[PDB]
């Protein structure tokens, strides 16, 4: 249907007037990447913009910003027409003025702060119907053009004289503000937007089709995640972005109201928003109003949760609605709300990663001006547990640390301030380092699921067991073609066992990095404290959080501490078991081989373990991690100092010889002392940097075999037969 | 609806609940269906305050105080038989029970076809495979798996059509289909997350699926097949069938399979309760769900009830050296009170299995509980072919192999460790093929390399220990 029909999509780049396409559309287009284009759009309102080319788009799709996409009165997923035409020319007048409340409280000269610096060397097209936004000085400014050089197009040149009175504008009746949230105000969530985006999209954009079909569009959604994670943000974003009518319910709000006042208040919310459909209904803190465990005292609270049910279930299809609620943990809410015809969908919005945090940090760092020494790629690596709302108050508190010490000397106090200071005001790296050091980065910290940073090169030796792990994880994900042809079935779990400090934890994080699978780590002590006094109930959740993360490596680390809890050494009269070992391996038997979740245990004392976990179908492949030998003992040293400035004098072949029964962790203990003996001489020297050969000679003096000899023969005995361990 | 009438104001419900019978008294013959009887009649520690305790006693006086009225029948629904006031199950109240379980694959295919009727499908679809890939699924899961797969089709198909108007006509829909790539996609989302709990089914395993063991196969059909087949006999000669069996032997020698084989043979349902799962529901110092697995066994008869890896429980109390006391828990006792409960006129049939007969409680060996003891030995050469011959029956082995030759070099391998050889061989084959992308057929050299790393799973010095218990495990009670 011709290359006059294009679709809307949301840009990767942040720049104001551009559109990004691909070469197939270019081999359809045959026009430049520096050209101007005049686009046609809905409601007789159209606008002028330029194009470039790039791979991130598909064969056919169109990247835009909101500032473009709003004037065109279009939304993501609308048919647009680029109209590839070269009308190219300069314009003349281009008289602009600021917008109603967007300048409220800021005053003064706008030429050198705003406007001018935005146009320079990047002449930007303009039309009588372009509103645009300029970022700076802690503020988002909005503009409009009542007249310019006559239409359609005007293209600035590094001359053109712009003239502006200032003063507000009349607020446009229907024209949205750009300060309303949209898919660009959310970051780190990319994967769960597209999930929410598909699922809610077409029944909002295409109310008719469903009325034409017998398909039931899912209507109800539950968003998980700990507080401050952006649940309420993601909700309103979608409602704005999709065009829907967004009504909002607070839990406390309707539990604040008088008994019997809530019922009419909760009922009206649907009844009213029934009339305005298509409609979103968002319920903040569903936990407040529907808390069924031992639930509540007295009817009036037990009554309102049954009112909610008869609205969800007793929804007859009404006309058209979709309900969205939010809560901190999936639990604590009445189970009867998750049945079908009620909130059947679930979207778990976890904490962000560093790649997510940098995405967030840039969003709250946009509008403000920064010094050149800032990094923000390092910050994301120094903020560990942080949700989005922590990481926003880390930007706004760092920026108040800047404007206290800067303008206390200016000490100017009046009704409003103008932009020159703000423009010549910046935040430095010393502030971020300061606001990161307060207790504000105190933040919620719980089970994290991520792709690990460790690579294969980060571990030395072990080259064959590296080859065997990729057999057992890489391939069944890579080649589902095979394993049908030859039949059989992949084995699910693995068990590493060996001397302490020999590399088991690392080698589990390496394959996750290799297959880009998520990695969940559950350490024996942590697992056994949540059992607390005689109760846990959270184990089934780490298998859930593993299930919705697939492909996933699920790693049970230092699995020996649990068995020695029941008892170690001499031993009890009984075997080594707890009620938290049993509910693990009921749940292993639960997960299907069609799942690509993959389990790995590790133990430093194979002597003690429960045979139940070695049974075929639980942890079958047994892998014995030996101590390193000379040629590998170089690989270890060669590795962990890869970031250390070692001097040329050293012989790593020589270290590796004098050492024999050292663990890989104890080699790092030598390399550790050497480096800390170096810094003592340097610090002395303040009354030259490099690591020196003599240093390694002194460190090597105090080195310590971490594993005894007489216990090496014990690993060598279990290396042979650990299969025998079950049955007697 | 339960919530409906619990939504209404206090005292509004009474008149609302009463009218439902009073009205539908006038329109008889009449059904009265009560959704979620759990909402309105939850008596355990039951409730707070009268108004909720009042409405459950209003319901009772309607059920019991039904005088025969004219003509009515009441139907209610609930998730678990428990949680509802016991006083509602007395006679003149809901005395009937119909347990509607989860479906089987034969059931799921039946469902899938019902929500797949009206829609058009591509020819590559199967639906007999889907039913085998959807494991825990209830009907409502398996319906939203059809409607979400069919939305995956009409998003990518008509987004290019991008036609938006008041109504659409049928040509597209007719020329619109769903493919197998969609089902595979919607099956891969987390929507197939579904409730998964004790399943009762006829097992897929056959006799041919296990090699060797030809006499103990003959003895199991004596003990299960015949009293169901020939109730004529067992009267003529008198006596009585024995109820339970106990398999014991080295690990990996085929006990679990051989229990699922007879269930398949007599087309009896099969319930499996594994030692760990049984001992975690005891949770902290409480279970209350054991009597239910004997109920779910009772209403399923003819039923094989299989207690698998029954050793993990006894080693819980303690294994090896041992405690000062015997191996027991409060979850062993409430099993064998309940075994003594079920009558020989029931055709429910119990089977245990253990890898450590040394440790077990003698109480379960008493005549009238688990009487027939059967010792499952390790395979021998002629049987070790039958095992290999079996588990690769679906594998494309090349003609070069000698299965007679494998079986010789192996002696004390378990049947499960033979599969461990046959397992490695097949995974060493796929490595060469995957290399070869920069020919399919298992090769003789492959089995020669796999055989290199093979591992005796059972020690020699513990084989003489099974041979000693093989002789006398009856002696174990009394000292
Ligand atoms: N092959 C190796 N390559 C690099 N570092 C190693 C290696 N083996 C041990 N290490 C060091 O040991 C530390 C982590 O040890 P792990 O890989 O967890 O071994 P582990 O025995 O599973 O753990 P523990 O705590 O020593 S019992 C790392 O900081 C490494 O410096
Ligand atoms: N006679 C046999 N025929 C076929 N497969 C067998 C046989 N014996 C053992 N196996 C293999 O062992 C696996 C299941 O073993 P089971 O029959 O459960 O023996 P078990 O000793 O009761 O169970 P475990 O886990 O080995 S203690 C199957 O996957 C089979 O491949
Ligand atoms: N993914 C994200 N991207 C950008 N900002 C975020 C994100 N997540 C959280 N925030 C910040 O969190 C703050 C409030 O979050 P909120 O919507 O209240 O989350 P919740 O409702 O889950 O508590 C907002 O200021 C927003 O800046
Ligand atoms: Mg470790
Ligand atoms: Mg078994």
């Amino acid at each position: 249907n011709r290359p006059n029909r294009l679709i809307v999509d949301e840009a990767i780049n942040e720049d104001n007037s551009v559109v990004s396409l691909s070469q197939p559309k270019m081999d359809e287009l045959q026009l430049f990447r520096g050209d101007t284009v005049l686009l046609k759009g809905k409601k007789r309102r159209e606008a002028v913009c330029i194009v470039l080319s790039d791979d991130t788009c598909s064969d056919e799709k169109i990247r835009m910003n909101r500032v473009v996409r709003n004037n065109l009165r279009v939304r993501l997923g609308d048919v647009i027409s680029i109209q590839p035409c070269p009308d190219v020319k300069y314009g003349k007048r281009i008289h602009v003025l600021p917008i109603d409340d967007t300048v409220e409280g800021i005053t003064g000269n706008l030429f050198e702060v705003y406007l001018k610096p935005y146009f320079l060397e990047a002449y930007r097209p303009i039309r009588k119907g372009d509103i645009f936004l300029v970022r700076g000085g802690m503020r988002a400014v909005e503009f409009k053009v009542v007249e310019t050089d006559p239409s359609p197009y005007c293209i600035v040149a590094p001359d053109t004289v712009i003239h502006c009175e200032g003063e507000p504008i009349k607020r446009e009746d229907e024209e949205e503000s750009l300060n309303e949230v949209g898919y660009d105000d959310i970051g780190g969530c990319r994967k769960q937007l597209a999930q929410i985006k598909e699922m809610v999209e077409l029944p909002l954009r295409h109310p008719a089709l469903f009325k034409a079909i017998g398909v039931k569009p899912p209507r109800g959604i539950l968003l998980y995640g700990p507080p401050g994670t952006g649940k309420t943000l993601i909700a309103r974003a979608v409602a704005n972005e999709t065009g829907a009518f967004f009504f909002l319910i607070n839990g406390p709000e309707i539990m604040s109201k008088l008994a019997g006042e809530s019922e009419s208040n909760l009922r009206k919310a649907f009844e009213e928003a029934e009339k305005n459909a298509p409609a979103i209904i968002f319920i903040d803190e569903l936990d407040a109003i529907a808390p069924k465990r031992e639930k509540t005292h007295g009817e009036v609270e037990r009554r309102i949760v049954s009112q909610l049910l008869t609205l969800m279930d007793g929804l007859k299809q009404r006309a058209h609605v979709i309900v969205m609620a939010a809560t901190n943990r999936p639990n604590s809410i009445d189970p009867a709300l998750r049945r079908f015809g009620r909130f059947d969908r679930e979207v778990d919005i976890g904490i962000p990663d560093a790649t997510g945090r940098l995405e967030i940090l840039q969003i709250h760092t946009k509008n403000m001006k920064l010094a050149d020494d800032v990094d923000l790629e390092q910050v994301a690596n120094e903020t560990h547990g942080h949700v989005g709302a922590d990481l926003a108050a880390l930007c706004s508190e760092a920026a108040l640390q800047a404007i206290r010490k800067k303008m206390d000397l200016i000490d100017l106090e009046d009704e409003t301030i103008d932009a020159e200071v703000m423009n010549s005001l910046a935040v430095t790296m010393d502030d971020f380092r300061w606001a990161l050091s307060q207790s504000n980065p105190s933040a919620l910290r719980e089970t994290v699921v991520e792709v690990p940073q460790v690579t294969w090169e980060d571990i030395g030796g072990l080259e064959d067991v590296k080859r065997e792990l990729q057999e057992l994880v890489q391939y069944p994900v890579e080649h589902p073609d095979k394993f049908l042809k030859f039949g059989m079935t992949p084995s699910k779990g693995v068990l590493f066992y060996g001397p302490p400090g020999c590399g088991k934890t690392l080698l589990a994080k390496a394959i996750a990095n290799e297959c880009q699978a998520n990695f969940i780590s559950i350490k024996g002590p942590e697992l056994l404290t949540m059992w607390f006094g005689e109760s846990e109930a959270n184990v089934r959740e780490i298998f859930d959080k593993a299930r919705q993360a697939a492909p996933c490596v699920l790693f049970f680390d230092e699995l020996d501490s649990i068995a020695k809890a029941r008892g170690g050494n001499i031993g009890d009269g009984g075997g080594a078991a707890d009620r938290v070992i049993n509910q693990i391996l009921t749940e292993m038997d639960g997960m299907s081989t069609k799942k690509n979740v993959f389990i790995i245990g590790a133990t430093n004392r194979p002597d003690i373990i429960d045979p139940a976990i070695l049974r075929p179908g639980r942890l079958d492949q047994l892998i014995y991690i030996p101590l390193p030998d000379e040629k590998s003992r170089v690989a270890i040293l060669k590795a962990n100092l890869r970031k250390s400035p070692v001097a040329k004098d050293v012989d790593l072949e020589f270290l590796a010889k004098m050492t024999n029964g050292f663990s890989g962790a104890d080699l790092t203990e030598i390399c550790q002392r050497a480096c800390k003996l170096a810094i003592r001489e340097s610090i002395e020297s303040e009354i030259v940097p490099e690591i020196r050969r003599d240093h390694f000679e002194e460190a090597m003096r105090f080195a310590r075999r971490s594993v005894s000899d007489n216990d090496i023969r014990k690993y060598e005995m279990f290396a042979q037969t650990l299969q025998q361990s079950r049955g007697f």
